[PDB]
């Protein structure tokens, strides 16, 4: 008979009145576009720009009764992407694009299949730079939720309706990792139905749960800031009269706590509000700070100076055995009131 | 009757004389374009480039009496964005673009509605890289103001006038945060009316107030630089004759003040004039610097050396009890003359 | 006779029925496209974005019987790249593009040669920003495998089949280096044959083995962190009663281990899970940490204090000669259980 | 009468012989294009790429006698930017573009006004990434001069001549700052008249004088490196026999000078030749270096050891009072021969 | 007579048979294209991407006998860049582009001049991002060679031949600097004549010799690492029994050598193989490392302990005078075997 590329020019040409600027079922029921995506790549979750990029296969299915045919024998036709301007396509856009583009390598990466009863499959390949606001109040112990919503732009709710299909709405490719986060296998699928002063515009969204890994911040930032506080408690076991040994220990410890803190503020993000890791590196500074000011109290009582001269040594050794036990206990109370309050949020 | 996409080709074609290069109300009163924006995204406020990017919905409403109609029954038509070149559009441009682009994902994100009496709604989606000069003289305690102005380019004041509409001129999306600043809910709306040697060009602007958050700079930079100055005053309570303990304290303290200062100059911005945080890390260096030079004065008087040999110890202990009280008081006077002068600006 | 540029317009014009939207051997056997690439450049293997860019010569060969000819005398014609839209080209795309583009400098860098029997050579020049997920669990001792796969987009398995040619499928240019990795001369060539709900789409892939060089991390990060652990064992040979010498050595060594660790966390990548180098800089911190706590045990036993007063010195010298030998031996056990477990993975 | 958009199509159509590829006054006197710019934005003066970006209004005025008219009543017409290809425009380009682009937001930002006698105004909006070589031999004390030149490309000197207009050739917008430099209000305006083997091509240039601000480098780099040199002179006033106090002072001072130096080499630019700030941080290292080697000379003479045993103490106290005065004087001679030689260049 | 823009449409129109897809001298001798470039800008030589960008004037001269004319009186015509698609242009491409683009600011920066006998001058303006592999084995003392080669793409050796002209093939603009390198005035010009399985393709290349400047690395990295090794030899002149002074000197010196090393690894490039500067900062670490282990040998022999008790002091002072001279001599032998081996390569 006649080839499919010439059959579609007969179906959508100047004859048959198919105007590509008019939706199907015009002045009637709204077009029911069903959508499902397929994530190929997912990463570079920035926290200064607060965005993340994704590389999807956006599939769209709707019904168009003007494209139904019965003369041609085979079931599923296909339109070349160069002739794609002669099809009513839904004006889908992402409500938080923040920049995006298509792919045009060796062929426009666009697919169109017109079925026999009028069903139309439309699959394209988009690289998105989608934006999600991130809340870094508890920085190592956080669970991020970055949304992905698909509004309509020009058609209102009574003309065009988006829906996720009932069989695998959001898939993820198998071999896909992240440098910091992990992607949970729990995709929430819900409506949003945006309102304006213009009208009710449809939208569907898919939420992704991003859990941050921990093992770098414990090994490099919590454990070295733990051992420096333990070294600051060695001063309680060294003799009281060894005066160059005590202040040489108490201040080289607050120097290696400052070096550990300042050396790791470049690896941390640059938000301007107090994190979880920022509290830990400011309270572990206090336990090294409060372990010299006891020696400012120990060496001053012993220097006051008959049994009255022996009483001041008897009080300086009293405060050297209280704080020998109190500082490994007050730091343990903080070590409980820090992890419990961040495993509960 | 006839479809809307064929009704606009009759209205704006070679018939009816609608020339798209000629403004409405030609050789008469000026066109009154009323505008309102809708910010979707707002962030990446750079301070080296001195710019910020915004993602807006630019809505424009004017009146074009050549587009009025009464034969077609429905009230609001719509033109497809492929046929948008047959409409007089206002030549709005941002006076501080510094680069911008449209969005063309799955459809040109452009909307046009011609009402029955001739009112025209025109809504597009722009990603701007707008520029605002920033004044970082008092860096943690600053209130930035970044403008957003909308000039005309080719039409003068007697041909085209921009105005903000009287009902919600600038909206902001709800779930929108910033890494460093916060966005106040107070938008100043005013005219600017730019002049040149060419003529009076209209412009309307919208100012955004950006208050900088504080909690990172106190916990990581002010409080750790505070505790180092407190540790430098421990030298006044340690004994005078403990010579390896005093200079081992006074210089490991100026080393941990240099380590705290140099480790945080990478997180700070890179402007070349003195900030608020740069005065603090240069005066807190002086109090550690002036706490060794007293011991250079203490140890030198005691080394001068009968009651004349006991007078020099009596003067060295005098200056070790004056500066034991004076340095926590002179530093308190600076700590009042620093925050009061930056909560008043 | 007639020129070749006018002979191809007769062969592919409105006459002869050559429709460029229809594959050869239509409704018959599938088109056998044979492919081979030629890497010109290869580098910038990022580990935050997890991608790498490559600059290839993509050559494609297929058979198109509608382009066969016998009237023109010469064997191989050539079509100009401006007239390239009148050829059925395969819709090859890379399944992990993550952005790509052509090259259009002084001429479209595209080549087409139609042979006499219908064989078609098609060579283009593409810059890819291909993505490979990287596994930095053992960071200096790792072997990366970054794939490069070539799917079809619109044609299924029974219409278009990709194959590597049997003579040099993947070549690499000669003078081509890398900043960190080395590129092995072993290219795995295999099929993948992706399935969807749409159909069987063909794909061929080529794997590249990337081995990381070592010489920077040994000279700058392993050997300097080795010598600091050796300096921390000098404390066992210095006298027991030299109390400012022991704690002055044990804590300036944990300060130069913190300075070596924090100064090198900027050169390392910023993944959030524990590496191989991150274990080494956390266990070598413990051996400097555990060499002061022995002196907290030595100086405390000697301070307890007749032959009972001489027994406590006899036990403090016992633990000062056990750990004089034990710490160079326990660190040797870790130095065997660290390299063996990373030369075996 | 007739509208202006239809009057210019009569004036420049297929009738009247106006060919847009032929300059006015053909085979006669050269076209005198007078130019003036208007800088909107100016910043991001990079010193690794050695470029700076500017956002200008480029106005061009020439005479075109083929566009003169007398039938239409009004004085100044205007051509829409879509119809701008039917005008002879001068082929102005910037000789050091290094990348540039136009602006096309909501309308092409282009302006054209044909006057009655034939004078043509042409104003566009360009974002340039202009390049200027920078000479960082004396880095904080430098005055940069970055040119901006406007050549012709295809027409020689006897066909097209560029000139700055005699009334405000280069303006700058009012509220315009820079992060590091300041922009002087003194614009040099001169010709360059480039020669090649092709011919004499015209060019005009405008020079901008950029003076670098100072207040950050004094407060953060010169004054903290000054106070460390003063602390290194405290060793001359401490007693000679206090041997752990002297070398503990002289080497913790060369450590805080190294920490001040290495902590600030990330904020400095990364050129590979010696700056002004690089001499200051290498000579102030010597004054701390030369304050320990005197103590290596003090402690060695006193250790040589009857009145001959008292002569070695009598010489060690001689060199401890010479260098008590000499080092605050030799450093003052350097402090004069450093600022005078950099305020004179 | 007739204008030049209408004479070229007569010469290259549908009349006269000039087909722009066919080279001159078809089925005859190959076209001899002679080329010469003119570098406007040259910089941003990256070593992570291993590329450099250049901004050139590419001039091409060939002969086309179909464009010869004798009726028009003047010698040199010119074609407007809008009508440039009706000219056979050579398909020159750079073999290592790695991305490039043209310049289209106020006019397409393209020049074409057709002489009377058929000689065709063609000058364009290209911004290249050319790639050169760099060998950083001896990093401060290196001489880089970055090539620039110009292949043909579609025409083989028997159809199109590139040559450099015999009079100034590569010029460089006068006022042109670099941040790190210097550009030598010695350009090698040679052929390469690439082979494939496709055929012999012509290519000509130009080599640029880049020499790295030295003065920053001596002043900031070699001299401060030199003076720290000199300070580590002060320990040999201080008294043997001053035990807190020796280990306080030997380990604050290995701390300021680690601070000098770790603070400068951010300014160095990030290749993963050992450099020249990386050997220097790892051998100068050993001379500070081996200056404490001698004191571990000095203090241990003196602690062994009648004239047998005086023999151990007599051996400890022997090794304190051998290594007083040996370490300034062994370090001098390394200082000769380090510069001589890097001035010879
Ligand atoms: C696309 O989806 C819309 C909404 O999901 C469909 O519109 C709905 O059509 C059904 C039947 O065609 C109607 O709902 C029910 O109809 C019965 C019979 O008239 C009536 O008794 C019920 O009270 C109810 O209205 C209704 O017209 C309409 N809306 C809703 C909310 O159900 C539409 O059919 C779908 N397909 C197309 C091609 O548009
Ligand atoms: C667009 O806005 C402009 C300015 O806002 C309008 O022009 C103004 O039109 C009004 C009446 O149409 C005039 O103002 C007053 O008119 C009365 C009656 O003639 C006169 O007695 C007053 O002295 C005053 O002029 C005036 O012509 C004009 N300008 C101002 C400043 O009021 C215009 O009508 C608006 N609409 C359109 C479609 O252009
Ligand atoms: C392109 O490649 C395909 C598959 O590689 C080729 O299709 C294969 O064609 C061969 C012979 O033309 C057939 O295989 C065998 O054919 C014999 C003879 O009929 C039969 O007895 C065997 O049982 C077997 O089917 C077969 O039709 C087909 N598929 C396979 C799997 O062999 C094709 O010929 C190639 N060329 C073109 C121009 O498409
Ligand atoms: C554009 O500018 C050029 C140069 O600035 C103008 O060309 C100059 O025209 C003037 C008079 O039209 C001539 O200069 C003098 O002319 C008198 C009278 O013939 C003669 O006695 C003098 O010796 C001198 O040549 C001259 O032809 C020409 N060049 C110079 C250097 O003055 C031109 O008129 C301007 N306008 C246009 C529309 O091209
Ligand atoms: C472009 O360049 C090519 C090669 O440089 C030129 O081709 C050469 O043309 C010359 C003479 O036209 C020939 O070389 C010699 O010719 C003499 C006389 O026939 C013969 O006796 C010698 O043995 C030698 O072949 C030759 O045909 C050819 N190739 C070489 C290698 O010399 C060509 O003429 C240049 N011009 C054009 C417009 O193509």
């Amino acid at each position: 008979p006649m080839p499919p590329s010439e059959f579609l020019d007969k179906l959508m040409g100047k004859v048959s009145g198919y105007d590509a600027r008019i939706r199907p079922n015009f002045k009637g029921p709204p077009v029911n576009v069903t959508c499902n995506i397929f994530i190929n790549s997912f990463g570079s979750i920035a926290e200064t720009t607060m965005d993340y990029r994704v590389n999807i296969f956006l599939r769209q299915q709707w019904n168009d009764p003007r494209l139904a045919y019965s003369e041609y024998p085979d079931d599923s036709l296909d339109l070349d992407p160069s002739m794609l301007d002669s099809i009513w396509k839904p004006d889908l856009f992402f409500a938080n694009e923040k920049g995006a583009n298509f792919h045009e390598v060796t062929t426009d990466n666009k697919l169109l299949r017109i079925s026999k009863n009028g069903n139309v499959l439309y699959s394209i390949r988009i690289t998105l730079v989608l934006a999600c606001p991130m809340d870094l109040k508890n920085f190592p112990m956080d669970v991020q939720t970055c949304i992905m919503q698909l509004e309509s732009f020009g058609y209102t709710m009574n003309d065009l309706i988006f829906e996720w299909d009932e069989k695998g709405a959001v898939q993820v490719a198998d071999g896909l990792t992240l440098p910091q986060f992990i992607l949970k296998e729990e995709k929430d699928l819900r409506y949003c139905t945006k309102h304006y002063n213009t009208g009710k515009f449809t939208c569907i969204e898919a939420r992704f749960h991003l859990e941050r890994q921990m093992g770098y911040y414990l090994i490099q930032m919590y454990i070295p800031s733990l051992l420096i506080v333990i070294l600051s408690w060695v001063s309680f076991w060294i003799n009281m009269d060894a005066a160059p040994a005590r202040v040489g220990l108490g201040i080289t410890t607050v120097l290696t706590m400052t070096t550990q803190s300042s050396g790791s503020r470049a690896s941390l993000p640059k938000v301007s509000y107090v994190k979880a890791i920022d509290i830990w590196m400011a309270v572990c500074l206090l336990f090294v700070f409060s372990a010299l000011l006891e020696y400012a109290a120990v060496n001053f009582i012993a220097r006051q100076h008959e049994e009255m001269r022996k009483l001041f040594i008897s009080r300086a050794k009293r405060i050297d055995t209280v704080s020998r036990v109190a500082f490994p206990l007050v730091f343990l109370i903080f070590n409980i009131f820090y992890w419990i309050t961040y495993k509960i949020i």
